[PDB]
C-alpha cells in the first residue's frame, strides 16, 4: 500500500506514535517520506548484506529476522515480512522499540540528513487530525 501523507500521520496517531518518546507526528510522516515514499511494500538492500523493510526501513541487521543476515538479531521478535503489511501496526511497535534504544530517531538515516531540525509540521499540514 502507498499511503497518503495525511492517511499515514492519521495511520501512525491512531498507534501511538505522535509525540512517542518526544518525536511530532510531523517527524514520523517525514522519515517515512523519505525511507520509504509512503510504500508498505518498499525493501532496500545495504551493502552489508542487511536488508530494510516497510514504512520505515526497518533494518534486519537488529530488529526482524529474514533468515539471510547473518550474526543478526531479531529484538522486535518478528519477521521481517511482518513489516511489508498494509497495516502498519507491527511497524509501528517495531520503531517504538528502536526509537527508545538511545539515539532516538538519529537511527533512521533518511530522518537525521532530510527531517531532523526541518519544518516538519508541514507533513502534517492542512490533515484532519
Ligand atoms: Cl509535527
Ligand atoms: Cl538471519
Ligand atoms: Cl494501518
Ligand atoms: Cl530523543
Ligand atoms: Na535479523
Ligand atoms: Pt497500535
Amino acid at each position: 500500500k502507498v499511503f497518503g501523507r495525511c492517511e499515514l500521520a492519521a495511520a501512525m496517531k491512531r498507534h501511538g506514535l505522535d509525540n512517542y518518546r518526544g518525536y511530532s507526528l510531523g517527524n514520523w510522516v517525514c522519515a517515512a517520506k523519505f525511507e520509504s515514499n509512503f510504500n508498505t511494500q518498499a525493501t532496500n538492500r545495504n551493502t552489508d548484506g542487511s536488508t530494510d523493510y516497510g514504512i520505515l526501513q526497518i533494518n534486519s541487521r537488529w530488529w526482524c529476522n529474514d533468515g539471510r543476515t547473518p550474526g543478526s538479531r531479531n529484538l522486535c521478535n518478528i519477521p521481517c515480512s511482518a513489516l511489508l503489511s498494509s497495516d502498519i501496526t507491527a511497524s509501528v511497535n517495531c520503531a517504538k522499540k528502536i526509537v527508545s534504544d538511545g539515539n532516538g530517531m538519529n537511527a533512521w538515516v533518511a530522518w537525521r540528513n532530510r527531517c531532523k531540525g526541518t519544518d516538519v509540521q508541514a507533513w502534517i499540514r492542512g490533515c484532519r487530525l
